[PDB]
């Protein structure tokens, strides 16, 4: 894995895997304010047990998200997914 607790957006960093499906997977928001998502500096996503931390893009807008792999709920199978839709305020 990488350095950071974020894999990709959705072709920013690298195109790693476009695809969005799963199981044992999560919903959740990532709060980035205009300054940082124009700067494009780092956000916290709400996960399970703690926080993760992505580094925005440059000049980001809402209606993005994050897929990221093994953030989604604990399970007898491993874990699931996580998908949180990209706010800009």
């Amino acid at each position: 894995m990488e350095t950071a607790t974020a894999g990709e957006w959705q072709g920013k960093g690298s195109g790693g895997s476009g695809g969005s499906g799963g199981s044992q997977d999560l919903y959740a928001t990532l709060d980035v304010p205009a300054p940082i998502a124009v700067v494009g500096g780092k956000v916290r996503a709400m996960t399970l047990e703690g926080p993760v931390e992505v580094a925005v893009p440059p000049r980001t807008q809402a209606g993005r998200k994050l897929r990221l792999k093994g953030k989604g709920f604990p399970g007898p199978a491993g874990r699931g997914d996580l998908y949180l839709e990209v706010r800009i305020t």
